[PDB]
């Protein structure tokens, strides 16, 4: 195990989030990353207060580790959704689409960890000095929406522009990415695609097959951009209910496959808790290599 | 000094390569990289045979130290560039645009070490099948024409699919990029933005001017698709003679400056000896800062 400004902030024991995706960020999968010392993340972006409520009591149920929850600032209920984190304690809250400046001073009064996911520099500076906790830096090699920069140029100018701790999203499935995030700067990283891809995960077996068969060119960036398989839908696009289509249906004619680069990385489905063996025996396995050098 | 298979394969001091552009690739700045210790490499993309000689003969009047040539496949006189090569004993080639397996067999039989530039799995594959001494993993956020992989997911997947040493290029500019590129699986590494953007580049002052103030956001992708900084030519386009029109004259109006995200990583133009010295003192550094975890 290694030990990171992010393990001690979340109080986990690995450096290591999953994504918390609208639909794929369920209580099952959250818990189980959370229980096996990762940072489960249950994604409320197509949730009613009500759903997230009930999500979170389940997800307490399985584990009683830190958590997330993963708030989309677009949603019609964000004002409410994180109300709903406040009242049920929820230890760690993300953001996605935008600046949740207008948040985090009440979530941080309360105890919760601010993590705003950023795209850029600007955002990053002006989110510390609003009070977050730590940042998400999600490069445009994502799945899903996606903003411009790359994982390996944006979490190294954002780990340089801010002293909160910063954590790599985007293009990370294995020990070595954790490794070479951590050389531009990051103290944990968040693998959306490779936890959607685990046995625990509960997307639909097509969703996982998908996956587990894409190359790292079989994505494509459509529309607001957003980064999809290279899918009929994906075709015929170049909206609305396509995300759940794909992950609670695997619809392949009208599902919007929303999985990053880091598919053509991923070559098998696999136990969250092997997933997050294989991470940390690869990263050290790395750091020792990268020793030999110096 | 940091020693791996390519300071090995190409006997120079520091794995580390020049981008060697079309007009940006000039003698002056490859002799610079060359006798400073990394891979110097003279771009022969809009160079016609006769060029290609002088450019060769005045390099080596100023070092005589290992340097490359680039060839851009889709040029009119590519075999011509080739067969330069092979008559005037070039110790390294480089290829752009394309698969360039027709030449690998003629250019190593006589000595020449032959690293073609790759933005896929399968082409990196196809090449070291053909006789690649090595293979350069471009990501997308480079300047100038790109593939669809970013640096982060490329390199990782190209080093697992061979067992020829992988260069990384795109989003390299400091010795943390460096660091992550090793741990990623590169053994050395490629950073144009980073040497235009040097006392001894023959660039413009005003090319050298954008890449300083230009942001890790400033670049767009327009077109085969190319990334360039936002500038008014690169909206009008949303060409001929429009790269040498920013490289030689700094024509903000009608130039095309084809820098990759790096830029955002770049605050000063620095002479490239420090350069060199800088990324190799903060690679070591980052080395150490992760061991620490270990
Ligand atoms: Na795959
Ligand atoms: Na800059």
């Amino acid at each position: 195990t290694v030990r990171t400004r992010v393990t001690d902030l979340l109080e986990i024991e690995h450096p290591i989030l999953m994504g918390g995706m609208a639909w794929a960020g369920t209580p099952t999968l959250a818990a189980a990353v959370s229980e096996a010392g990762g940072l489960g993340i249950i994604g409320s972006g197509a949730m009613k207060p009500d759903d997230l409520r009930k999500a979170i009591s389940e997800l307490r149920q399985k584990t009683d580790k830190p958590f997330g929850v993963n708030i989309i600032l677009v949603s019609p209920w964000a004002d409410d959704l994180v109300k709903v984190c406040i009242e049920e304690k929820v230890p760690v809250v993300t953001f996605g689409a935008g600046n949740p400046t207008k948040y985090i001073r009440e979530l941080k009064e309360n105890g919760t960890k601010v993590i705003p996911v950023v795209a850029s520099d600007s955002l990053a500076r002006m989110v510390e000095r609003a009070g977050a906790d730590a940042v998400i830096a999600e490069g445009m090699e994502s799945g899903g929406h996606i903003g411009e920069v790359t994982t390996f140029v944006l979490v190294n100018k954002v780990s340089r522009s801010v002293n909160i701790p910063v954590i790599a999203a985007g293009g990370i499935a294995d020990g070595r990415g954790m490794a070479a995030a951590f050389a531009l700067g990051a103290e944990a990283v968040q693998m959306g695609t490779r936890f959607v891809a685990s046995v625990e995960s509960d997307v639909h077996p097509v969703y996982k097959e998908k996956i587990v068969k894409a190359s790292i060119r079989d994505t494509v960036v459509t529309g607001h951009p957003a980064r999809v398989l290279r899918t009929p839908f994906a075709r015929k696009i170049q909206l609305v209910g396509s995300l759940r289509r794909a992950v609670v249906e695997g619809d392949l004619e009208r599902g919007s496959f929303a999985v990053g680069q880091s598919a053509g990385l991923i070559d098998e489905i696999k136990p969250v808790k092997q997933i997050i063996e294989d991470i940390l025996k690869e990263f050290k396995e790395t750091v020792e290599k990268l020793r030999g050098y110096i």
